[PDB]
């Protein structure tokens, strides 16, 4: 049910209307 062991997602973040960036945000759910 999970991509890997944990649930990881690509988070698109923008600096309040300024340029945007993305990083690998992986969270490990206890139901996985």
């Amino acid at each position: 049910s999970c991509p890997g062991e944990c649930n990881c997602h690509w988070e698109l973040f923008c600096e309040e209307g300024r340029l945007c960036t993305g990083y690998r945000h992986c969270v490990c759910p206890p139901s996985c």
